């Protein structure tokens, strides 16, 4: 009589846990799909006496948030509106420990920016220089 018992028994749980696992894989999709979307559209004029950004980032998901970037190959620091709003918006965000020397005799040129987003994904962004 055993058998009968153990087999029904094993049948529930394999039930119970393939249901449990069908809905982790399907919320897991639910949550991969919004999970934050962050793009550039437009230029970023790029200020040169204080270092002061005028990106624009076009979100569709999740609000993040941006933890730092890279310029001229250097770790810097991020202070300003760093708080990504949802939709598409005009941010002025201000950097970080970069010596006002180099920077300033560059007027009128580009480059290229690096944003260091919270939800793990990096965006490039292109910059014009200005004063």
């Amino acid at each position: 009589l055993s058998g009968a018992v153990t087999a029904l028994i094993l049948v529930i749980a394999s039930v119970i846990i393939a249901l449990v696992v069908v809905g982790f894989a399907f919320g897991l999709f639910g949550a991969f799909t919004g999970q934050g979307t962050v793009t550039q559209v437009g230029t970023a004029t790029l200020s040169a006496g204080t270092g002061t950004l005028t990106v624009t980032l076009k979100n569709t998901g999740a609000a993040t948030q941006v933890t730092g970037a890279i310029i001229n190959g250097n770790a810097a620091s991020v202070s300003g509106q760093v708080t990504i709003s949802a939709g598409q918006n005009t941010y002025s965000i201000s950097l970080g420990g970069i010596s006002s020397s180099t920077l300033q005799n560059l007027v009128g040129s580009t480059i290229s920016l690096t944003l260091q987003l919270s939800n793990g994904q990096t965006v490039t962004v292109s910059a014009i220089i200005t004063s």
